[PDB]
């Protein structure tokens, strides 16, 4: 049966195993709600969860588990991707509550649940239609966590709004659900990717934002996005967003890599601009 597959913990890397051993969740702590699908492909699952702290209250989560499970080499890498973020401690920055691991079945890594989902379906949405000032705090808030990461030497290499999620208190927090459009022009030419081609990322992302969520280069299936930049041409300036906003976008795109700004540059120059966009503002950031 499926159901009863068991899995040899000690068949895996040892750090790896190391590192499950201090994140181990008691499954009587853990309610899976096995009903309450979040998101589903053809390898794995994502449940709502009940955690229940140790005053038996509840805290949400997301499980995530494999379907059907045939080989170590796919546990160790299910158990190493949830492992990513065991020392991510930062507020903007998504992290692992723990790995619930039964006699049986697919081991469970377990998430703090997001509300409000991932930000570019967030934003995109007609009836959240959030303002301009939100979506600059949108903004400096993944500056921030792209700050802690960069600090930790983490080079993401996938920001964009639809890796990003935002929580009850619309707390924005980077992470990787797992991209041409995205990448710098030295990543679309030699694949190598560093903390400066995430700059150039966050850019797009920020475009993203300011457009709440409109796909860039809508036309590129017709040219060439290699060719487009080395013609020194950019995602051209949002309706409505700021002109110095804007110059920290191109900024963001300069074709030498050490001419981008630091995320600790992005932080203090996006910080002053929402500190001096006098608009309606909801959020936290
Ligand atoms: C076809 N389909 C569409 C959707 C999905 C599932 C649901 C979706 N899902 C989710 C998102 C993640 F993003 C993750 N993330 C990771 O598993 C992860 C692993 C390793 N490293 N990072 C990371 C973190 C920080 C960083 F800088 C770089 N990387 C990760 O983020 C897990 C999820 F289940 C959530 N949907 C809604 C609400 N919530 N609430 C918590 C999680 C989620 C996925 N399936």
């Amino acid at each position: 049966m499926q159901n009863t597959v068991h899995i040899d913990l000690s068949a895996l890397n040892p750090e790896l195993v190391q590192a499950v051993q201090h994140v181990v969740i008691g499954p009587s702590s853990l309610i899976v709600h096995f009903n309450e699908v979040i998101g589903r492909g053809h390898f794995g699952c994502v449940y709502h969860g009940t955690l229940l702290d140790n005053d038996g209250k509840k805290i949400h989560c997301a499980v995530k588990s494999l379907n059907r499970i045939t080989d170590i080499g796919e546990v160790s890498q299910f158990l190493t991707e949830g492992i990513i973020m065991k020392d991510f401690s930062h507020p903007n920055v998504l992290s692992l509550l723990g790995i619930c691991l039964r006699s049986e079945g697919s081991p469970l890594v377990v998430l703090p649940y997001m509300k409000h989902g991932d930000l570019r379906n967030f934003i995109r949405n007609e009836t959240h239609n959030p303002t301009v000032k939100d979506l600059i705090g949108f903004g400096l808030q993944v500056a921030k966590g792209m700050k802690y990461l960069a600090s930790k030497k983490f080079v993401h290499r996938d920001l964009a709004a639809r890796n990003c999620m935002l929580d009850e208190k619309f707390t924005v927090k980077v992470a990787d659900f797992g991209p041409v459009k995205w990448m710098a022009l030295e990543s679309l030419q030699t694949q190598k990717f560093t903390t400066k081609s995430d700059v150039w990322s966050f850019g797009v992302l920020l475009w993203e934002l300011m457009t709440r969520g409109a796909p860039p280069y809508p036309d590129v299936n017709t040219f060439d996005i290699t060719v487009y930049l080395l013609q020194g041409r950019r995602l051209l300036q949002p309706e409505y967003c700021p002109d110095p906003l804007y110059e920290v976008m191109l900024k963001c795109w300069h074709p030498k890599a050490e001419m981008r700004p630091s995320f600790s540059e992005l932080v203090s120059r996006i910080s002053a601009i929402f500190s001096t966009f006098i608009g309606e503002h909801h959020h936290h950031h």
